[PDB]
């Protein structure tokens, strides 16, 4: 018989729906297509992107431990499942032992041998009233809880590959445009050197002239130092290499991702992979619970085995030596000090600290997907300002270049609204950086990228 | 007899007192009242913060795991102590044991049948030389250890939501500083468009003014997207929701925060959780550095049951036959090439160990405290300069208002007069939030947010 | 008999030799004397650091953490090595058996005594098959992991130290020059103050001079609690004060770090700590692979002791009551519920994981020195262009000096050279404290310093 208790899914301290606000959306109540069941291949739309997601699928190494530390906890559940079983083995035996002259049989003081070869099972109880039974569930359900932390492991890991790949296209351009802005400084030097070597201008502009491109340099050295030390970022998450077969990436400048619908606060309990592995270590808690409660109630142990034994040595088999022994025992224990009281109360706050981790961990993840809600509200706006900003930079510089052009304002004042066209261009590039990086971070939050594909 | 060691505590590796230079203004000396037994009711002066932490102490969710691994070491020490006390249980033994005839005293083989119920004791032990008591000492202490750490989650939560909720005011007023900005650019860029309608600015101006308002727009998105991620946080760090009845709280620039004494470097050794469970969790070694020793001294161990075992299958409770076993057993490991001695040895460094973690706690709240020392003593003559700040760009902005009421100049060195006070006001209160943030660390340091209230 | 498989280790993951650029240094060969080999009292050429050093590594406490875990695991190892050893003890005995009287030899109910002393060993076991060996093997090489991770922590200690002394540096330099801003501030204050009681200046030139003088005085206070804060900082990570009898140690002007030879990625194999403890953990492993298969095997246990037996204890001293026993009482499994096979690939797959745990650790140790290299092959083409920017700014502020000595400008315009100067110096140490904790992150991440001297 069993004695595991009955189980409800508790009641999660979310509120009903997403957070309304000036800053969010508006919800769609809607679960047709969730975030868990769109796959990693279809939400980036980047190829190069989906083999450097292929090559860190199978080239890394947290994910080898998650992948080995979930058939490691299998191999847990299967000797928990094999304490279940009898345990049928050969064992030898003998003595040889002098007896003194009141313990011997004769009377004299004389030696006795005895030697025994049996076969069967010794020191093994009959699981009656659910014990190895629940150790067993307890097991079992430990494994389903690796299992889906492995699942987490591998979402954490496609969302840190995806973003330090977003981080790194972010600085290459960030770097083109450092180059740039060197060159109309170092051309601004250039034509206060012809100014200064004739005579126009003196020597406190050239001096203020030649700052600039040493800061200019600066910088510059400044983004390669960070564009290696992103390459390096990323080839610790992919493990090998980077490829040589890369097929051309899309641009910065375009749709890199496509929109997931959130949903409610209600589809998180069903495919989030970490709450769930939470709500399977409650099953391990309510499972050990259900393996201190069999503590109070007696356990069958059986001790049998079958073989021969004789006592003489130059016999080693015979029809009259063979032996068995069968010795039934029942114990269950009567007045103690409070062991089996304080260790079925010990799992019983095992499983209601458990129960505090799970919604512990259903509320962090609410408040993951819902600051991603937000950032999903307020880029959209946001980036597009900073588009306008972008397009009125790039109409004055334009405007100074057609009246450049033409010869009324001197070439110093160009290069003037060229390095404030690109400011504009690095601002706009490290923002719509920010966009993307949380909008992974929100696929992340809400079920993660499992599969390949889609169901 | 009972042999762990005679206790003193390690002396606290520290300065005699506070350092003090051009940042420290001055130690106080003793205190009269020190830092701990201030609740944060009359701490937290603000009402709606006072609400915010009383629901914060009930609905989050580390203060419900510590607090429930309190009652778990409650349990691993009744066990503890339950192991000492003897067992006493029934049980039934028993041989169906077939038995050749040569080692058979009769002759033939034939078996025997010996089974039978019996109440009794197996294998328990007296720690008359003292290993069990000193487990059990060891077993009490690490339970105080974590009713300290208990304690030291509940002070770190009080100071966690403490710093959520002065961030989100703090940028709940950015939001409103910054919004005012782009009220300003708005009524700057619609001036601008007039100007270049009639004609007299030129198209480049229109576009640093477009330059300027979408700057701007950007901004606020930033901050708005910023507020709604750290309120999110005070989600995640309630456990609930914000509740709808709340009084109205008070302002950045009122006193929120009551003054605190420093005291001694020599309070902490008393007043302060994570010292204290240190100092409890070095107690434990010491008792397991008893029990090591004691695993030297003889163990004996009393075995005893009285019941029947008839030798009869349907002969149990028979009047006339009643077993009664008492077998004690003693035991001295003479020789055991280096397992006992290493074991002394081991529980010796453990204590080693745990001297050197207490007296790493003991620095790192040394260190904790003293740089807060050093922001109360020099963050006043920088909120000083920043208020002197603020006031001079408001007396400029009401000269600039003179100067264009009277008329001599445009509205636009007005509206270039409320950008320098907007950004001097955004410096104050984010100088103000770091000098409030800074002080709740240091109470945070000082030990004091455990207790409601004073004593 | 030793059943333990023979490793060879894992073919590394990394590249065929460090990657190359245009960020990036072109590298060496291999290294004449290697990085770990390089005299840790001849890298640091500070007096001062190379004296407080000494303090960090003799009064720092995660250090002796490690250093007592070491011993901590030797006397683990000491418990394994002789748990295969027998242990000898007196197994002494009594007893008292009120035995019914169909079981009697006699037929009536009677009392059955037995008493005793008896010296020798219980339940020992031969290690012939191999896995007390292998389990000695897995506590030997797991105390060979503990042993370098101590030299990692040292390591880590040593980099720590000496980025807190260049910070503490950096930001004692850069508030000297925040207080020349400020004093440079407010004799522009009293200038302005000057010029406007006569009526030269009005009210509004006078209110920017004194908002620029509030600034510097909240930037002064927001410095002194910096260097406060990481004096405070080094005081933790050194354990102990900072001594009295300091020698003067040269600043950042001059050199500090010696170059080092990088190598080659196979160099990284055998002197980096954190990689070979990894590599002893998957012998460890690797050794409990070969414990677990050593349970196939039939186990040979062992009863042997010599005592004198008799009815009362006043026959205990008797010529004539010597005895002994001797039980060979082997045990082979023939029949397991798979749970043999389930601890031979449950070892074989933490192998498995251990393995991953070190090419993991060889691919982090990969990541931190290619950012070293990377700050290493660009700070010194960064610090050139810095250095000639600073030296830009100063002749400029010399011809502004040779311009105001003759008198044709103001002395403002003298501090607005002066405020250009002091802000290139403070940039300049900035840049300088950023590469001089790349290059001691360099030294951490190649082999530490763990050797005293030059080896």
């Amino acid at each position: 018989c069993s004695l595991i208790p009955d189980y409800q899914r508790p009641e999660a301290p979310v509120a009903a729906a997403y957070p309304q606000g000036q800053a969010y959306g508006q919800n769609t109540g809607a679960a047709a297509v969730p975030a868990a069941d769109i796959g990693w291949r279809e939400f980036f739309r980047d190829p190069q992107l989906q083999q450097l997601i292929g090559v860190a699928l199978e080239n890394n190494r947290d994910l080898r431990v998650a992948a080995l530390n979930v058939e490691a906890f299998r191999a847990q559940y299967r000797i928990q499942r094999a304490d279940l079983f009898p345990r049928i083995g050969v064992d030898g035996s003998g003595t040889r032992q002098r007896l003194p002259g009141d313990l011997s049989t004769t009377g004299s003081p004389a030696i006795s041998s005895q030697y025994g070869v049996t076969l069967g099972t010794t020191a093994w109880e009959l699981d009656l009233f659910g014990r190895l039974r629940s150790l067993r569930d307890q097991a079992l359900e430990q494994y389903l809880a690796t299992e889906q932390a492995q699942r987490s492991a591998q979402t954490t890991l496609v969302a840190s590959v995806a973003t330090a790949y977003l981080t790194l296209k972010a600085d290459q351009a960030q770097l083109q445009l450092t180059k740039d802005t060197l060159g109309t400084y170092q051309k601004s030097f250039d034509l206060t050197q012809r100014s200064y070597d004739v005579g126009v201008a003196s020597a406190l502009d050239l001096r203020q002239a030649q700052t600039a491109v040493e800061g200019a340099r600066a910088t510059l050295a400044q983004y390669t130092r960070l564009v290696a030390q992103d390459q390096n970022a990323l080839v610790l998450l992919l493990g090998s290499g980077i490829p040589a077969n890369l097929p051309q990436g899309l641009g910065l400048d375009q749709t890199l991702l496509t929109e997931v619908p959130a949903g409610l606060p209600s589809d998180l309990l069903q495919r989030r992979p970490d709450i769930l592995e939470a709500e399977h270590q409650l099953m391990a808690a309510n499972a050990s619970i259900g393996a201190a409660r069999a503590a109070f109630f007696p356990s069958i142990s059986l001790t049998a085995n079958a073989g021969t034994m004789s006592r003489q040595l130059s016999g080693l088999f015979d029809a009259g030596s063979g032996s068995w022994l069968f010795q039934p025992s029942i114990n269950l224990p009567i007045f103690t000090a409070g062991s089996l009281r304080a260790s079925l109360d010990y799992a019983k706050i095992q499983k209601d600290i458990n129960v505090a981790q799970y919604e512990k961990a259903i509320q962090t993840a609410f408040q993951e997907v819902a600051d991603g809600l937000a950032a999903r509200g307020t880029f959209t706006e946001q980036l597009q300002a900073q588009r306008d900003l972008v397009k009125a930079s790039d109409e004055y510089y334009q405007l100074a270049d057609k009246r450049y052009r033409t010869g009324v304002d001197n070439y110093l004042t160009l290069l003037d609204a060229q390095r404030s066209l690109f400011t504009a261009q690095q601002q706009l590039i490290t923002d719509r950086l920010n966009q993307l990086t949380s909008e992974v971070n929100l696929y992340k939050a809400l079920g993660g990228g499992w599969n390949q594909q889609t169901v």
